[PDB]
Formats: C-alpha cells, sequence, structure tokens
C-alpha cells in the first residue's frame, strides 16, 4: 500500500538526449534513429526573442551551424528542417538506444512524466499534468528547453512535450513533438498569460478512489447524486464537468471498490462544499488532481515496463 | 522556476535490475558486476514467514535452486552467501551495464528515490526520505521487495536502500545494501510497530527557501530568534531539535536569499504556532519536510548527471 506521485523510469528517454548549439544558445535535443528533434528557438539570440521571424533565421543557417553532442561525441548534422515550432536535424548516425516510440497530443487532464535535462544530461524526473488551461505546472530552469515529457505502454514511449518557455506564476508552455504549442501560446518574449485554470474533476474522484484502496475512507458518506446535481456543485467551485466519459474511465476503480461513481460524487459535493476540516486523505491537505484514472490503477496494480 | 518533488533519473538502476526466483517466491534483485543481491526471504515460503530461520533454509539450497533472469535471459547462479538480511549470488556474467556505484547507509532525514519494481521490471519512480523512525513512505505492493533506492552524484549510483516489508499504517521498512536493516525491524511477519515519527526540521527549512527562491514571501516575517528558543518551540510540534549542523548546512540557502537561517526560524515559529490560515507555500497547504537542503539547491540550480 501507500500512493505517491510517480514518474515513469526515465531510462529509455535518458539514451535519447542530446545537446544542441547554435552560436551561443544551447538546450537540449532527442535523438531518435538519425533525426535530432529540438525547439526551434536554437537558432535566436537574446535580442532575437521578443519577435523572431525563425523561417528567416533558419534560411542562414546551414547543417555545419548546429553542433550536437550526445555526451562526448559530436553527431555530424547532415540536413535540418523546421516543423512548427521543432526543428529537426538529421544526423549522420542512427541512435542504437531508440527505443519503440510514437508522438502523441495528450488531452487536458491527462498526466506524464517530464525528464528535465541541462546541457544534455538529465537532472530529475517527475510526473505533470496538462492543465486545463494547457499549462503544467513543472519544474524547469533556463536551459532546460527541449527536455520532454512522455508516458511508457510496456515497451513504447509516448513522447507527450517539449519545454518551451515560462508564462508568468511560474507555470510552463510547449509542444508536442511535431511542434504544434499546447494552448494558444507562441515562442516569442510578449505578453500572453495563461487562460483561468480549473480543476479536473475525474482525477479528483479517481484519487479518493486511490485513498478508499489504501483504507483512507473518512470522506465516505451515505449519499447519491445525479451527474447533472454534481456538475451544477462542481461548477461554482471551478471544477471541469464530469462527463458519462469520464464516469466510464472511472469504471475499473468503482468495480474494485464497490462504489458507484456517483456515490463517490457525493462524497466529493461534500468535502467541496464543506471542507476537509483540518483532516487529509493520502497524506495531502487539498483535494488532488493530477493522478488519472489509469495511474492509480497502474500504482495500485503494479503495471510494470 | 517552479518546485516539483523530483527524483533520480532512474536508468542506470533500471539496468542493473533482474528477477529472482526460488521456489514460488518471486521478487526483484540489483545485478552488479557478478553478484546479484537480493532479499533473503526469497528463500522462504508463507507458512516461513511467522518466524523463519533463514540460515537453516539457506543450508538446504544450492545454486541451482536461484532462478535469475535478467530480462528474458537466465543467469547462471555459481555461488551463494548470506550477509545479514541480504543474499548475494555469485552468477557467471558480469552486468555489463553496472554504473559506477557505492553502498551507502543513509541518516533519518536524507532523501533518496525508489524504483518501484515487479518481476525484475521497473514500475515507477518516486523520492522518500528516511523517516526519524526509520521507516520510508513509500508505494509498495507485494512483488516490489528487492527494490531499491538510491541517489546518484555525477556517474555514481549511491545504493541506500532495499525494500523488504509494510508496517501497519502503510509505511515501509528495509535494509542497506549490506543487509542491515534501517530502524529496530526484522524481517519475519511479527508485531513490530515503527516508533512515533517526527518532522524533519531542517529540511522544512530548506523548503520554506525553496519558496523564497520561487517568490512564495508570504509567511516571512520581521523577526529572529536564538536556537534555544526555536527549539523549545520546535519540541511542542513534534520537531526534530535543529543543530548548529543543520545552521551550518543550511548556510547555501541563507547565502542565496539573505534570509538568515535563525531568522528563516523565527517564520518557521510563527508557522507552527500560527497555522497557515488557509493559505499554501509551493501549493502545498502543509508543511513539507521530504526536500534536503542539497535537493532543493540541485532542484534550483539544474545539478545534472
Ligand atoms: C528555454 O528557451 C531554454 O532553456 N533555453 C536555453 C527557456 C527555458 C526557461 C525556463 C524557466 F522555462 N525559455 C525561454 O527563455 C523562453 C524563450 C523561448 C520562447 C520565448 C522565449 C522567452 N522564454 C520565456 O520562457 C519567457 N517567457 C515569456 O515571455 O512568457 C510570456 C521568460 C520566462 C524568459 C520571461
Ligand atoms: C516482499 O516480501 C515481496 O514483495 N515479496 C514478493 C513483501 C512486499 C509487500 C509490500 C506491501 F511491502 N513484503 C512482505 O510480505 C514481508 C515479508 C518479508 C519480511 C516479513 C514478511 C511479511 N512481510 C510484510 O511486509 C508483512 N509485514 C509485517 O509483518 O510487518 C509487521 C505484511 C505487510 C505482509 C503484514
Amino acid at each position: 500500500s501507500g500512493f505517491r506521485k510517480m514518474a515513469f523510469p526515465s531510462g529509455k528517454v535518458e539514451g535519447c538526449m542530446v545537446q544542441v548549439t547554435c552560436g551561443t544558445t544551447t538546450l537540449n535535443g532527442l535523438w531518435l534513429d538519425d533525426v535530432v528533434y529540438c525547439p526551434r528557438h536554437v537558432i535566436c539570440t537574446s535580442e532575437d526573442m521578443l519577435n523572431p521571424n525563425y523561417e528567416d533565421l533558419l534560411i542562414r543557417k546551414s547543417n555545419h551551424n548546429f553542433l550536437v553532442q550526445a555526451g562526448n561525441v559530436q553527431l555530424r548534422v547532415i540536413g535540418h528542417s523546421m516543423q512548427n515550432c521543432v526543428l529537426k536535424l538529421k544526423v549522420d548516425t542512427a541512435n542504437p538506444k531508440t527505443p519503440k516510440y510514437k508522438f502523441v497530443r495528450i488531452q487536458p487532464g491527462q498526466t506524464f512524466s517530464v525528464l528535465a535535462c541541462y546541457n544534455g544530461s538529465p537532472s530529475g524526473v517527475y510526473q505533470c499534468a496538462m492543465r486545463p488551461n494547457f499549462t503544467i505546472k513543472g519544474s524547469f530552469l533556463n536551459g532546460s528547453c527541449g527536455s520532454v515529457g512522455f508516458n511508457i505502454d510496456y515497451d513504447c514511449v509516448s513522447f507527450c512535450y517539449m519545454h518551451h518557455m515560462e508564462l508568468p506564476t511560474g507555470v510552463h508552455a510547449g509542444t508536442d513533438l511535431e511542434g504544434n504549442f499546447y494552448g494558444p501560446f507562441v515562442d516569442r518574449q510578449t505578453a500572453q498569460a495563461a487562460g483561468t485554470d480549473t480543476t479536473i474533476t475525474v482525477n479528483v474522484l479517481a484519487w479518493l478512489y486511490a485513498a478508499v484502496i489504501n483504507g483512507d475512507r473518512w470522506f465516505l458518506n451515505r449519499f447519491t447524486t445525479t451527474l447533472n446535481d454534481f456538475n451544477l456543485v462542481a461548477m461554482k467551485y471551478n471544477y471541469e464537468p464530469l462527463t458519462q466519459d469520464h464516469v466510464d474511465i472511472l469504471g475499473p476503480l468503482s468495480a474494485q471498490t464497490g462504489i458507484a461513481v456517483l456515490d463517490m460524487c457525493a462524497s466529493l459535493k461534500e468535502l467541496l462544499q464543506n471542507g476537509m476540516n483540518g483532516r487529509t486523505i493520502l497524506g495531502s491537505a487539498l483535494l488532488e488532481d493530477e493522478f488519472t484514472p489509469f495511474d492509480v490503477v497502474r500504482q495500485c496494480s503494479g503495471v510494470t515496463f
């Protein structure tokens, strides 16, 4: 038993991290087969940042201007192209440590692990959620751009995030591995705050199921609710609407515990309207919303990769 | 910016995980050079568990009784011995992925990462602390025994923990890699509850420094305190005494922020005596004590491995 915010093992991604330098800018790249993926702003200086013309800056670069280092070995660049906000550098060596992988664009509310890197070397790993407002609550310093986020399924690494920027209040924005930003953000140093965030309701419910599985049951009340009446309360507290798809996805946890989803919703309604009164759930004094239903099942059933 | 509970990248440890089976018992082992380390209770059945005589059970095993699997390849066992609560199985193949490593016995209050594994395969990674009562607050299911905890320094993996058991209230107990338990615990299924835990004061202070570095400054008051007067308050709230060694270890964070340790102690005293009043610090509604001073510096300065 026990319940922790748990990241995926990072080794398969570690073997893909490299350093990319263009001029005086160094950041991280992801080396898969014979291509290195990195943020296109590697070709910028600081002054370039208020409003860079990336297409124009890239036309004046050639392959040899990109210094790609995998550990202590330089990888020779033999082609390059831009796809949205990412650069793809073709190198003359395929990465022998390339895992089975996919590029996937995740949905708001889904979680993934981030391998934070500097100069192509890993610093740490932690679990995040794609917030409803398309930011993530990460931990990134200058030099971390190009760090990626990912899920693992068995042997397959699904890359879903590449880090580009920090928005006001210390939250983070980036792209999928096709270079398309999550949310309305752009890779330039201009005012662009995130929309107001919301709480991921289906994940709070999943985490309440995790608490029951772990024997932390004090918040279960004797009532039920309709989906419509629950969502009227969730709205007031800035929770996202719960959909029937969400109810179905909670099915496995509901079946394991014998607690119908709408009964758990009645317990959550009471927590929202009355607070916790100084009590904790799974050691937390706040309701946690960065575990998905699958995260709870994976951790409570010992799924391995 | 941002501050997350951040684990070490796990790849170097992933490459050392194997499965060990003896009879009907399977758990995890750690393969370094030509030795596999695992909990000695791999040689037990369930009935053996109330009070096993491990020396007696082991005398009736021979090398071939140990099925060691590294992925899909069986490793032939050519010798075996018991050291305290761990078995050391000599195998005829050295692990080519062995990292530079050490075995280290950590102190209460120090943190490490756990790579939770089942059947020799990694499930996830998370950061823990060795509690003052010599337990850890982990996430472990049956099948996770032999999972290890570790720190990394540059290229060197310092292994400090191997998982053996779960104690009442869902907390965890284990050994160093020499097989000596942390705390007064024994590897048998008998009543043996943990001592009453305490809060790791130096770590709470480190985390308050992390909050200041991240701009979350509301709790800083205008006062100072003596070390003695602070410790009288810490005692009442079940905080561990703060020592001069602790004050010195907080030096780097104190210097970075310009806040003297004893001034931060005055702010912590006020939080203890008055509570948070519904406010959060670094997103938490409780005072966090599982970041060491070094953890804060590593994360806020981008230390890599
Ligand atoms: C990466 O470009 C990097 O690591 N480069 C070596 C950095 C990472 C910073 C951490 C704190 F997230 N990000 C930036 O500096 C990005 C730049 C690329 C896209 C826009 C450029 C500015 N920038 C920012 O994050 C700024 N964000 C901003 O303007 O948001 C509105 C800022 C944090 C520097 C103010
Ligand atoms: C490992 O032995 C394992 O994974 N084996 C395949 C397990 C891991 C259990 C998770 C929940 F931590 N641990 C045990 O089952 C240990 C046994 C080895 C040492 C004592 C044996 C019982 N045991 C326990 O953890 C028990 N703890 C206990 O008796 O504490 C006082 C218990 C959790 C099964 C009750």
